[PDB]
């Protein structure tokens, strides 16, 4: 397992680092 994003795939050490990114292919400049 690890904390990789769906969307792109950038994975992130931290998860709320993941979670904060999703944000950006929603909504988050
Ligand atoms: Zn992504």
């Amino acid at each position: 397992r690890s904390f990789v994003c769906e969307v792109c795939t950038r994975a992130f050490a931290r998860q709320e680092a993941l979670k904060r990114h999703y944000r950006s292919h929603t909504n988050e400049k």
